[PDB]
This record gives C-alpha cells, sequence and structure tokens, in this order.
RNA sequence: ACUGAAACUGUAGUAGAACCAAUCGGGGUCGUCAAUA
C-alpha cells in the first residue's frame, strides 16, 4: 500500500474507508526513474552496463562457469589440514594473479603458476 | 509625684505547562606469520 502526500492527504481526509490507489502500474515506473537516473550520473548507454550494477548483478545471479566457489586452496580437495595459505604462496611465487572483476566472472586457476 | 492596657504578619494561591531515551549497526568471516640459506 504505497501512496505518495497526495494519497495520504485523502486518507486521512475521512475517518471512512476510501480507495487505496493501485501501485502495481507505477512500480515499473519508479523502477525505470531509479534506472534512469543511474544511467545519467554514472554515464553509460545501459543501465546494465554500469559496474556496479554489472558486478551487483553477477553477486546475485552467481557465476556461469560452473567453477565452484571456496577458498583459494592447491589442491581440488578441501584436505583436512585446510592449508589455504600455500595457494597465496604458490600465488606469490607464481604468476602473482588479482582477484579477478566480479563483472569478468573469471575463475581462479588451482595451481596459481 | 509612678511602666498604659489589648492586638497571630496574617489571608487567597497545585513548582507547574510543553518534551518519544532516542538515532545508525546482517552475530559476521581467510591467508597470513616468521627470515634467511
Amino acid at each position: 500500500d504505497l501512496r505518495n502526500g497526495a494519497g495520504w492527504r485523502d486518507y486521512y481526509g475521512s475517518l471512512l474507508e476510501t480507495s487505496q490507489p493501485d501501485f502495481t502500474t507505477l512500480i515499473s515506473q519508479w523502477i525505470n526513474a531509479f534506472q534512469t537516473a543511474v544511467k545519467e550520473e554514472y554515464g553509460s548507454s545501459s543501465f546494465d552496463q554500469v559496474t556496479f550494477i554489472k558486478a551487483s548483478g553477477q553477486s546475485l545471479q552467481g557465476f556461469h562457469d560452473n567453477a565452484s566457489i571456496h577458498y583459494p586452496r592447491s589442491t581440488p580437495e578441501p584436505k583436512p589440514d585446510g592449508e589455504a595459505f600455500k595457494w597465496f604462496v604458490a600465488n606469490e611465487k607464481g604468476r602473482r594473479l588479482a582477484l579477478p572483476a566480479l563483472e569478468k566472472s573469471q575463475s581462479f586457476p588451482i595451481k596459481p603458476s
């Protein structure tokens, strides 16, 4: 039950019941008001190409390449001793790769070397 | 070449009116640490 202040002046105008407006005609308009504002202030031809929007979208959607999500480790299995630090050791002596951009959806290799 | 006497500083009057103990905060989560040989 969303109404602007004009719609609340009507609601508080009477102690009798009165029609609420149908917000579902407007929801798409409000979303477009948001989306166009993002296109305009974070200059883009598309809303979906705005970098924090594309990044946020990839977060909510998850990664498409079906690579598993897990902390860096130098072995497919989670081995019981959990030496996740030694992927970072291999990365330091290896290709020194950084955490890829979220909107790029790039996986790490298990051997960062 | 005579102390004046007698007379409640009392009577009426609400320390009260107004004021939100409140604003913000995912019980959350990854690679570091040590320095030589």
